[PDB]
């Protein structure tokens, strides 16, 4: 799996300073900014901007609305395949009470079905430039971020699944939060190329919008970075393609070993399999109705959400 939301902290400690000091200030700030987290089910409208140069990018409506079951089943753990977690983790396994809808009602106030098309002389976007994320530079330009989630889909090239923007970027890059997938990988089945056709890169990507980062800790295999989620085994590098229950490691070296069914690995779709509810506590703490980052989004959700 190829995903352009890494946190090296290493590497981000030199190379990029001023964001280095903003993650580390988050991360002291989280527990402190995490009281008034919802008891409730959070309900997040959604706008999918499909951007396409061509008829195979130009994706149908049903490949949309699929992607939006998978959201709705992976983050309430109503996946079929939960059945797949192995014993030993299964127990660890988060019910995120998230939904998704897509909005009924647009920025103006007019009647939507929550989906965009917008043509483009762009063969490929750039995750560097967040050209999808503007109109004048051939993408699209997001609707007012503090009340949908804008998940943009197009041709992010041969390599690049998708991308998200982190919840600590929100108060300086209001209008390019949201997340981007490729089209090749967007919805489950139909158009979606196997082997990322069970709509996980999004189900991935809205994690890392909702604050997670990669299980393994963005650290080139080391023991030493961390997810910040204690139910998440400590785990070396990133794992690919589909391994075998139990895979160890030098950061886990004991069964029943890194959980690389988690949806935060790198791992084929259809191996991937749960969120723990460390993860869970961590995504719906955004949501605190007093100081969450996106409290808002609940505020008006149910209006945008119906005709
Ligand atoms: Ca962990
Ligand atoms: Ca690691
Ligand atoms: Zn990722």
């Amino acid at each position: 799996r190829t995903c352009g939301s890494e946190l090296n902290m290493e590497q981000i400690r030199r190379t990029e300073p001023l964001k280095y000091q903003r993650i580390t200030d988050w991360e002291n700030q989280i527990k402190l900014h995490s009281r008034s987290v919802p008891s409730s089910t959070i309900l997040i409208p959604v706008v999918v901007h499909v951007v396409y140069n061509n008829s195979a990018q130009n994706i149908s409506d049903a490949q949309i609305i699929s992607q939006i079951q998978v959201l709705n089943e992976d983050f309430r753990r109503m996946n079929a395949d939960q059945a797949n977690t192995p014993s030993a983790f299964a127990n660890l396994a988060g019910n995120a009470n998230i939904e998704f809808k897509l909005a009924r009602r647009d920025p103006n106030g007019n009647t939507t079905n929550g989906i965009t098309r917008t043509s483009t002389s762009t063969e490929t976007f750039s995750m560097e430039m967040d050209n999808v994320k503007f109109s004048n530079l051939g993408g699209n330009n997001a609707w007012n971020t503090r009340r949908y989630l804008n998940i943009w889909v197009c041709n992010l090239g041969d390599d690049l699944l998708g991308y998200a923007q982190f919840p600590f970027e929100f108060q300086t890059k209001p209008n390019t939060d949201g997340v981007v997938i490729h089209y090749k990988h967007f919805g489950r089945d139909g158009s979606a190329e196997s082997p990322y056709d069970k709509g996980r890169t999004a189900t991935h990507a809205v994690g890392h919008w909702l604050d997670l980062r990669h299980i393994w800790g963005d650290d080139g295999g080391s023991c030493s970075g961390t997810d910040n989620i204690a139910d998440t085994p400590n785990q070396g590098g990133y794992n690919e393609g589909c391994p075998s229950f139990p895979k160890t490691d030098h950061c886990t070296n004991t069964s029943p070993g890194v959980m690389f069914m988690n949806y935060m690995d790198y791992t084929y779709d259809a191996c991937m399999n749960l969120f723990t509810k460390g993860q869970v506590e961590r995504m719906r703490s955004l949501f605190d109705t007093q100081t969450g980052i996106r409290r808002e989004m609940q505020i008006y959700a149910n209006e945008l959400t119906n005709p």
